[PDB]
């Protein structure tokens, strides 16, 4: 199996959301090379259609685009928690619904030429809206597929994690219509 | 959109390497208060689609280091300053899998990790390919895709976007044929 084995590490950033180090690797030349590696937690995204088929999502400023986006409601994994309580917490906080099942779909890299980010998707079925921070601002937004498939060409959908989602819905309602 | 817009109160760079930049913003509130702001700039890619002839989806097996992990992946490449990326697109291809194409249309573009990174790949399908040291190219068919998809062989957004897409032709192509 190849490796690029690190033989010097330096750990120049080590923020709130993101730490940089740079890995000084060997090659199969003998020469070594620098790898810039963000660290990242990881996240755990909830693909949560309602009762009525419209998607759940939310929208917010993500400042390294300067532009709000709409997406699934996701948050960081916890260190020593079950995934799957993380994206029953992040639906109910995020969006304030409950579900019955929540079933991991998918978990992928998001830019592994760079970044160890994990996205693990969960699929939330089964939703009731549960009754009862000031620097957290969102946007709840339901939509049905079409309406995603126009916030696509709308690009206000811009994002992996979101747009995988929808292609999902997409293909949940195609197969379903693959029996009619 | 500008929705809770957070204008920059004040930039600092932390470091500029070969692939990232790394940069802290103060941020205003849309209630006034401050807040920090951790950016990596990123290029910005395009990635093809390319399915063959014999209905294939291409992909090559790339050396992730950040995963510690080699991951098959559609083929991709930085932006080129000047230069429209569907051309970026079709030399990516060729370069990575010998492939020419008769047609490079653009699909859809999207951010990878939009918490902390700008980076915006730009995905391209390839349609009717032909061949022109390609050992890390592999061709799958749907279901070796999605077999792929199991055991995490394919697990970046881009390529997973792809499987989704190829799935998609096929219960299409199920309603027509």
């Amino acid at each position: 199996l190849f490796e690029e084995k690190t033989i010097k590490t330096e750990q120049i950033f080590s923020g709130r959301v993101v730490k940089l180090q740079v890995d000084d690797v060997e090659l199969p030349n003998g020469q070594t090379s620098k790898r810039e590696i963000v660290r990242h937690p990881g996240a755990v995204a909830v693909i949560a259609i309602t009762n009525e088929n419209k998607i759940v999502m939310v929208e917010q400023y993500r400042k390294p685009l300067e532009k709000s986006i709409v997406e699934i409601p996701a948050g960081k994994l916890e260190k020593g928690e079950d995934p799957r309580i993380t994206a029953l917490r992040e639906l109910e906080e995020e969006t304030g619904y409950e579900c019955e099942q929540m079933e991991w779909l998918i978990s992928f890299a998001t830019s592994p030429g760079f970044a160890d980010e994990i996205i693990h998707i969960y699929v939330a079925k089964g939703l009731s809206k549960k009754e009862n921070d000031e620097d957290e601002f969102v946007d709840l937004i339901e939509l049905t597929l079409d309406e995603a498939l126009q916030y696509i060409k709308e690009q206000r959908i811009y994002d992996s994690k979101t747009v995988i989602a929808v292609q999902y819905l997409q293909l949940q309602e195609a197969l379903k219509n693959k029996l009619e």
